[PDB]
Protein backbone atom coordinates (compact mmCIF):
# COMPACT_ATOMS: atom_id res chain seq x y z
CA UNK A 1 0.00 0.00 0.00
CA UNK A 2 1.75 3.02 -0.93
CA UNK A 3 0.61 6.34 1.38
CA UNK A 4 -1.07 4.70 3.46
CA UNK A 5 -1.31 4.16 7.43
CA UNK A 6 -0.97 1.47 10.17
CA UNK A 7 -4.02 -0.15 10.39
CA UNK A 8 -3.74 -1.27 14.06
CA UNK A 9 -3.46 -4.69 14.67
CA UNK A 10 -6.01 -6.82 14.03
CA UNK A 11 -8.55 -3.87 13.45
CA UNK A 12 -8.97 -5.88 10.01
CA UNK A 13 -9.86 -9.57 11.02
CA UNK A 14 -10.90 -11.00 7.95
CA UNK A 15 -7.78 -9.84 6.71
CA UNK A 16 -5.17 -12.96 5.36
CA UNK A 17 -1.27 -13.19 4.05
CA UNK A 18 -0.95 -15.99 1.77
CA UNK A 19 2.60 -17.65 2.64
CA UNK A 20 5.10 -19.95 0.82
CA UNK A 21 7.97 -19.25 2.79
CA UNK A 22 7.25 -15.42 3.19
CA UNK A 23 4.25 -13.29 2.36
CA UNK A 24 2.78 -12.90 -1.32
CA UNK A 25 -0.58 -12.23 -1.61
CA UNK A 26 -3.26 -11.33 0.32
CA UNK A 27 -6.89 -12.51 0.73
CA UNK A 28 -10.11 -12.48 2.41
CA UNK A 29 -11.71 -15.02 5.17
CA UNK A 30 -15.93 -15.05 4.02
CA UNK A 31 -16.98 -18.09 6.09
CA UNK A 32 -13.98 -20.21 8.73
CA UNK A 33 -13.48 -22.59 6.09
CA UNK A 34 -12.61 -20.08 3.01
CA UNK A 35 -11.16 -16.97 1.65
CA UNK A 36 -11.33 -15.69 -1.57
CA UNK A 37 -8.05 -14.00 -3.60
CA UNK A 38 -6.82 -13.12 -6.50
CA UNK A 39 -6.57 -15.91 -9.28
CA UNK A 40 -3.30 -14.53 -10.45
CA UNK A 41 -1.62 -15.38 -7.08
CA UNK A 42 -2.17 -19.00 -7.16
CA UNK A 43 0.63 -21.56 -6.74
CA UNK A 44 0.71 -24.93 -4.73
CA UNK A 45 2.25 -24.93 -1.16
CA UNK A 46 -0.06 -22.33 0.40
CA UNK A 47 -0.07 -21.75 4.01
CA UNK A 48 -2.91 -19.29 4.97
CA UNK A 49 -1.75 -17.21 8.10
CA UNK A 50 -4.70 -15.23 9.97
CA UNK A 51 -4.71 -12.67 12.90
CA UNK A 52 -1.47 -11.59 11.68
CA UNK A 53 -0.02 -7.54 12.36
CA UNK A 54 3.38 -8.51 12.35
CA UNK A 55 4.07 -11.07 9.92
CA UNK A 56 7.76 -11.15 10.71
CA UNK A 57 7.01 -11.85 14.19
CA UNK A 58 4.23 -14.42 15.79
CA UNK A 59 3.06 -11.97 18.29
CA UNK A 60 -0.31 -13.89 19.64
CA UNK A 61 -3.34 -14.65 17.36
CA UNK A 62 -1.95 -15.94 14.48
CA UNK A 63 -3.39 -19.18 13.24
CA UNK A 64 -1.06 -21.03 10.20
CA UNK A 65 -3.24 -23.41 8.42
CA UNK A 66 -2.63 -24.94 4.94
CA UNK A 67 -5.02 -24.41 2.11
CA UNK A 68 -7.09 -28.06 1.27
CA UNK A 69 -7.70 -26.82 -2.11
CA UNK A 70 -7.14 -23.14 -4.42
CA UNK A 71 -10.23 -22.91 -7.24
CA UNK A 72 -9.08 -20.27 -9.72
CA UNK A 73 -12.30 -19.00 -11.77
CA UNK A 74 -12.47 -21.48 -14.74
CA UNK A 75 -12.97 -18.65 -16.96
CA UNK A 76 -9.75 -16.84 -15.65
CA UNK A 77 -7.53 -15.29 -18.63
CA UNK A 78 -3.82 -14.36 -17.40
CA UNK A 79 -3.65 -12.27 -20.40
CA UNK A 80 -6.24 -9.31 -19.30
CA UNK A 81 -6.68 -10.90 -15.40
CA UNK A 82 -10.10 -10.87 -16.02
CA UNK A 83 -12.51 -13.37 -14.04
CA UNK A 84 -9.16 -12.71 -11.71
CA UNK A 85 -10.47 -14.22 -8.31
CA UNK A 86 -9.62 -17.88 -6.65
CA UNK A 87 -11.50 -19.62 -3.71
CA UNK A 88 -9.04 -20.99 -1.28
CA UNK A 89 -10.64 -23.91 1.23
CA UNK A 90 -8.43 -24.67 4.40
CA UNK A 91 -7.57 -27.45 6.09
CA UNK A 92 -9.13 -26.70 9.18
CA UNK A 93 -11.78 -24.57 10.38
CA UNK A 94 -10.55 -21.19 11.50
CA UNK A 95 -11.37 -20.43 15.58
CA UNK A 96 -13.87 -17.05 14.88
CA UNK A 97 -13.00 -14.41 17.52
CA UNK A 98 -12.63 -10.68 17.42
CA UNK A 99 -9.05 -10.81 15.58
CA UNK A 100 -10.36 -13.26 13.36
CA UNK A 101 -13.08 -12.82 11.51
CA UNK A 102 -15.39 -13.03 8.23
CA UNK A 103 -15.83 -10.28 6.26
CA UNK A 104 -19.74 -10.43 3.97
CA UNK A 105 -20.16 -10.55 0.59
CA UNK A 106 -22.25 -7.73 -0.91
CA UNK A 107 -25.65 -7.98 -2.16
CA UNK A 108 -25.56 -5.23 -4.88
CA UNK A 109 -22.54 -3.22 -6.31
CA UNK A 110 -21.44 -0.15 -4.56
CA UNK A 111 -21.95 2.98 -6.77
CA UNK A 112 -18.69 5.08 -7.76
CA UNK A 113 -17.85 7.92 -4.86
CA UNK A 114 -18.41 4.91 -2.55
CA UNK A 115 -15.24 5.46 0.01
CA UNK A 116 -13.85 1.53 0.63
CA UNK A 117 -10.91 0.53 3.39
CA UNK A 118 -8.18 -1.48 1.01
CA UNK A 119 -5.15 -3.00 3.01
CA UNK A 120 -1.97 -5.23 2.71
CA UNK A 121 1.69 -5.75 3.43
CA UNK A 122 2.26 -5.11 -0.61
CA UNK A 123 5.24 -2.68 -1.34
CA UNK A 124 4.95 1.25 -0.39
CA UNK A 125 7.33 2.41 -2.85
CA UNK A 126 6.22 3.67 -5.67
CA UNK A 127 9.56 4.05 -6.95
CA UNK A 128 11.53 1.29 -5.38
CA UNK A 129 10.78 -1.88 -2.92
CA UNK A 130 10.31 -1.66 0.71
CA UNK A 131 8.03 -4.28 2.30
CA UNK A 132 6.24 -3.19 5.75
CA UNK A 133 6.53 -5.80 8.56
CA UNK A 134 2.63 -4.66 9.67
CA UNK A 135 -0.54 -4.10 8.11
CA UNK A 136 -1.09 -0.99 6.25
CA UNK A 137 -4.85 0.76 5.25
CA UNK A 138 -5.69 2.67 2.90
CA UNK A 139 -9.19 4.62 2.48
CA UNK A 140 -10.20 5.08 -1.20
CA UNK A 141 -13.25 5.70 -3.62
CA UNK A 142 -14.74 4.02 -6.14
CA UNK A 143 -13.91 6.02 -9.84
CA UNK A 144 -16.50 6.16 -11.88
CA UNK A 145 -16.60 3.88 -15.45
CA UNK A 146 -15.88 6.39 -17.42
CA UNK A 147 -12.96 7.48 -15.54
CA UNK A 148 -11.73 4.11 -15.25
CA UNK A 149 -11.77 3.34 -19.33
CA UNK A 150 -10.57 6.90 -19.80
CA UNK A 151 -7.48 5.69 -17.55
CA UNK A 152 -6.97 1.56 -19.09
CA UNK A 153 -8.93 2.08 -22.32
CA UNK A 154 -9.80 -1.36 -24.02
CA UNK A 155 -8.54 -3.21 -20.82
CA UNK A 156 -11.51 -2.76 -18.03
CA UNK A 157 -14.12 -5.47 -18.67
CA UNK A 158 -17.27 -5.64 -16.79
CA UNK A 159 -15.28 -7.71 -14.69
CA UNK A 160 -13.09 -4.52 -13.03
CA UNK A 161 -13.66 -1.40 -11.52
CA UNK A 162 -11.22 1.52 -10.11
CA UNK A 163 -10.22 2.56 -7.04
CA UNK A 164 -7.86 4.71 -5.93
CA UNK A 165 -6.54 8.71 -6.66
CA UNK A 166 -5.78 10.02 -9.91
CA UNK A 167 -3.49 12.71 -8.66
CA UNK A 168 -1.21 9.69 -7.72
CA UNK A 169 0.42 9.27 -4.14
CA UNK A 170 -1.47 6.64 -2.36
CA UNK A 171 -2.55 2.74 -4.48
CA UNK A 172 -2.21 -0.31 -3.53
CA UNK A 173 0.93 -2.41 -5.15
CA UNK A 174 2.28 -5.55 -5.74
CA UNK A 175 2.32 -8.05 -2.47
CA UNK A 176 -1.15 -6.49 -1.83
CA UNK A 177 -2.95 -8.80 -4.69
CA UNK A 178 -5.61 -10.88 -3.61
CA UNK A 179 -6.35 -8.00 -0.50
CA UNK A 180 -9.72 -6.99 0.38
CA UNK A 181 -11.52 -3.82 -1.05
CA UNK A 182 -14.31 -2.93 1.63
CA UNK A 183 -16.75 -0.95 1.50
CA UNK A 184 -20.09 -0.08 4.14
CA UNK A 185 -18.92 -3.73 5.24
CA UNK A 186 -19.06 -5.85 2.50
CA UNK A 187 -16.40 -6.87 0.15
CA UNK A 188 -16.59 -5.24 -2.95
CA UNK A 189 -13.24 -5.85 -5.12
CA UNK A 190 -10.42 -7.58 -4.90
CA UNK A 191 -6.93 -6.13 -5.27
CA UNK A 192 -5.59 -7.07 -8.80
CA UNK A 193 -3.59 -4.87 -10.86
CA UNK A 194 -2.80 -1.61 -12.29
CA UNK A 195 0.47 0.42 -14.11
CA UNK A 196 3.18 0.63 -11.98
CA UNK A 197 2.01 2.30 -8.58
CA UNK A 198 0.42 5.05 -7.35
CA UNK A 199 1.33 6.55 -10.83
CA UNK A 200 -0.70 9.75 -11.53
CA UNK A 201 -3.89 8.88 -14.21
CA UNK A 202 -3.21 4.99 -13.51
CA UNK A 203 -5.91 4.11 -10.00
CA UNK A 204 -5.58 0.45 -9.00
CA UNK A 205 -8.25 -2.00 -10.35
CA UNK A 206 -10.10 -4.31 -8.36
CA UNK A 207 -12.04 -7.59 -9.48
CA UNK A 208 -15.78 -6.59 -9.60
CA UNK A 209 -16.97 -9.11 -6.15
CA UNK A 210 -20.51 -8.44 -7.27
CA UNK A 211 -20.29 -10.22 -10.03
CA UNK A 212 -18.97 -13.26 -8.41
CA UNK A 213 -21.92 -14.00 -5.48
CA UNK A 214 -23.68 -16.70 -7.14
CA UNK A 215 -20.26 -18.30 -7.99
CA UNK A 216 -18.70 -18.21 -4.85
CA UNK A 217 -21.93 -19.72 -3.29
CA UNK A 218 -22.13 -22.24 -6.07
CA UNK A 219 -18.99 -23.38 -6.04
CA UNK A 220 -18.46 -23.96 -1.78
CA UNK A 221 -22.03 -25.47 -2.06
CA UNK A 222 -20.23 -28.05 -4.05
CA UNK A 223 -16.64 -28.46 -2.27
N1 LIG B 1 -0.82 -0.53 -8.92
C1 LIG B 1 -1.65 -1.37 -8.36
N2 LIG B 1 -2.81 -0.97 -7.87
C2 LIG B 1 -1.31 -2.72 -8.29
C3 LIG B 1 -2.12 -3.64 -7.55
C4 LIG B 1 -1.81 -5.00 -7.45
C5 LIG B 1 -0.67 -5.41 -8.08
N3 LIG B 1 -0.14 -6.58 -8.15
C6 LIG B 1 0.93 -6.44 -8.87
C7 LIG B 1 1.80 -7.53 -9.13
C8 LIG B 1 2.99 -7.36 -9.87
C9 LIG B 1 3.86 -8.42 -10.14
C10 LIG B 1 5.14 -8.11 -11.01
C11 LIG B 1 6.34 -9.21 -10.86
C12 LIG B 1 7.71 -8.72 -10.20
O1 LIG B 1 8.10 -7.57 -10.29
O2 LIG B 1 8.38 -9.52 -9.58
C13 LIG B 1 4.58 -7.93 -12.48
O3 LIG B 1 4.64 -6.82 -12.99
O4 LIG B 1 4.08 -8.87 -13.07
C14 LIG B 1 3.53 -9.70 -9.64
C15 LIG B 1 2.36 -9.92 -8.90
BR1 LIG B 1 1.93 -11.72 -8.21
C16 LIG B 1 1.51 -8.83 -8.66
O5 LIG B 1 0.35 -9.06 -7.95
N4 LIG B 1 1.16 -5.21 -9.31
C17 LIG B 1 0.12 -4.59 -8.78
C18 LIG B 1 -0.14 -3.24 -8.92
CA1 LIG C 1 2.92 -12.15 13.29
CL1 LIG D 1 -12.82 1.05 -23.85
Amino acid sequence: IVGGYTCGANTVPYQVSLNSGYHFCGGSLINSQWVVSAAHCYKSGIQVRLGEDNINVVEGNEQFISASKSIVHPSYNSNTLNNDIMLIKLKSAASLNSRVASISLPTSCASAGTQCLISGWGNTKSSGTSYPDVLKCLKAPILSDSSCKSAYPGQITSNMFCAGYLEGGKDSCQGDSGGPVVCSGKLQGIVSWGSGCAQKNKPGVYTKVCNYVSWIKQTIASN
